[PDB]
């Protein structure tokens, strides 16, 4: 396999390097724009520069190891036009991936994270540590799922969409594009184009646009 | 092993026919009674026809792969007299299954659950993935545990008690017969028949009967 | 390696009896006070004695499986001067221990834990059942972190914290020496020392000293 190009040197770029090196992948380094990072190692793997550095790697996957769905789908649009760079797709050996699983390029799939069946992701997904997402879940793209998220069957999160950490869906939930959805809420409505939700029942909190 | 039989070709039966599959068994097919679902098939495996063609299958196995408690003791009640049919018990080889466990027929394990120590479940019990019973947990017959529920050590379930997903029940809590935890609810309190709670702190929403 | 004696005969006794067998280790038996206890076993296990006759086990490891930070702590302080015992750490062969973790002596990490990177822990720490520590996490000594605990990046727990089952802990996060977090807690604030907080999203309940 191609080496890997992480984009991304913070928390959610630490732990992907680790989901690499478990996949059997060799980490070339990180591009990451920040000043204070040139020349840093995380745990022998280098920041390699800057974004506008990615042409220079042509003959390496990439995936863009950056929590914020907004964020990710920002580089791509800027830094990664149609058919120039290739990207990996990284799941755990510790992820149970079950049947009739669609996984698109750029998704990251973390330790102990479930994905059961008849499920469908778009690109550059994240699914953090020991989430589950059951029967019929569908992601869009640019979908992060943070740590112990309980997705529910047939709950549809469209594109750009964040969920918290050890949220819940009720199932049949649909979450419209660039809504979020706070740590710990319990999610028993759907969810419209940008709104963020919170609590125990989740209501709506503010607008993200 | 004998061949299975799954009653319910809905979204449990799905998964179930997926745990089966991981446990080396061989479907035969579902009985199902929606009209809807007659001729059809989940992943290579067909809806064989309605619930009164069970007969027709006693060199099979069965597990009756329907979410709500009522519906299976009902299903069981009419279709299934006593010592007429065998019900298989699914584990899946990545559920966690301690000592001093003790599993009664028609029982559903699913992938990721951990039952640790001195758990007793009664008949067509189901923990979905991700569940954890702790020390000393009992359930009995007909009780749905949904996936991530969190069941600490001494808690007691009745006869046909429903836990939502990813709900956190405390120790030495009791749930009477036919009571219903609202998914991502916090259970500090015992629980009468046929309560269903819901919140943070779970508090009494209505009775089911 | 050594045979162990477990302190603690009751619930996570009982939990960390079954871990030492899963990790190959051999129990010669409990330390408990309860007079009920006396001349009792845990499946094949004795209690031998009480906390005052662990001189007579010099030649074995210990653990304190009591799930009360004080209560390992007071123990600690009062039977196991620096330097006379030897302290097992227990890692469950389903715990996933990732990169640049530090565990200090006595540290008990339960089936399908996981700690990803750059964790520490201090000594007598207990992570329980599916709970999740991910990159940065700090734990001071004696921290209690209950099953299914969602505890996220760059979080510090103090010295005798305790993390309630299935609660959520936001990034960067910091509770004081001696808090402790309800089951099922949304915690987004920082915790000052010996403050109790339950809830969504948590907020003060009381002090604990
Ligand atoms: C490995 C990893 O670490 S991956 C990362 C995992 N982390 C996450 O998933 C955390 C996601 N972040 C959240 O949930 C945040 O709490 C957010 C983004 C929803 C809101 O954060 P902020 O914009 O900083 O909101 P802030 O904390 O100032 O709170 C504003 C109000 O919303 C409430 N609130 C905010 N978040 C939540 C929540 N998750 N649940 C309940 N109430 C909440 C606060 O109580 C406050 O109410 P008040 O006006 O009554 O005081
Ligand atoms: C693989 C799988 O998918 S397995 C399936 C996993 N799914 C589950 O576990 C979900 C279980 N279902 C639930 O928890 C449901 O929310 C139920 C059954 C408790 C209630 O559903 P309904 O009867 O449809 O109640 P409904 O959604 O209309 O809400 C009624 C009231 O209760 C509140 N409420 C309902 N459920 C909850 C909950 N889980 N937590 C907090 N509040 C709740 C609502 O906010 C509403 O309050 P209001 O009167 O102030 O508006
Ligand atoms: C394998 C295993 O079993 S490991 C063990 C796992 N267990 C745990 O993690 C449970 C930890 N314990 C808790 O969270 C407890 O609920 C505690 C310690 C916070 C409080 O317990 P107590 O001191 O007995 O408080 P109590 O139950 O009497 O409730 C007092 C008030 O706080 C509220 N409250 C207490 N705990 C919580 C909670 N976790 N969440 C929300 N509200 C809570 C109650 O609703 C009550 O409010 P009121 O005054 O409005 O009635
Ligand atoms: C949005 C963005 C972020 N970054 C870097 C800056 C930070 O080091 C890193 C984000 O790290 P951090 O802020 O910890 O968040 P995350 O959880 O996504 O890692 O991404 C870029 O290099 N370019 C960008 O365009
Ligand atoms: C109660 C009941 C249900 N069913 C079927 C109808 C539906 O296809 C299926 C339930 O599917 P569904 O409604 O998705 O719920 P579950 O989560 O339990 O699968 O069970 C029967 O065939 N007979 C019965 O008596
Ligand atoms: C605090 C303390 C407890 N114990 C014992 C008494 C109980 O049997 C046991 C605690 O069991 P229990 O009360 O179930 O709590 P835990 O979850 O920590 O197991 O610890 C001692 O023997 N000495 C002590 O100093
Ligand atoms: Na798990
Ligand atoms: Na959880």
């Amino acid at each position: 396999m191609k080496e890997l190009i992480i984009v991304g040197a913070g928390g959610h770029g630490n732990e992907i390097s680790w989901l690499a090196k478990r996949c059997g992948r060799v980490v070339r380094g990180f591009l990451d724009n920040t000043v204070e990072k040139q020349g840093t190692f995380i745990r022998d793997i280098p920041v390699l520069g800057t974004l506008d550095e990615c042409s220079k790697f042509t003959d390496c996957d990439f995936v863009i190891a950056i929590g914020s769905p907004r964020a990710r789908k920002k580089i791509i649009e800027h830094f990664f036009p149609e058919g120039e760079f290739t990207f990996a797709t990284l799941i755990d050996p510790t992820a149970t991936i079950g049947e009739n699983i669609h996984i698109e390029e750029g998704t990251m799939i973390c330790a102990g994270g479930i994905l059961t069946v008849d499920v469908k992701l778009g690109k550059h997904c994240i699914v953090n540590t020991n989430a589950v997402l059951s029967h019929g879940v569908i992601l869009g793209d640019y979908v992060t799922v943070a740590p112990n998220a309980s997705i529910s069957g047939d709950v549809s999160l469209g594109n750009i969409v964040e969920i918290g950490a050890n949220a819940t869906i009720r199932e049949k939930v649909s979450v419209q594009d660039g809504a979020m959805v706070g740590m710990g809420s319990v999610v028993i409505r759907n969810i419209l184009s940008n709104q963020v939700v919170v609590g125990n029942p989740a209501k709506l909190l503010k607008v993200i646009e």
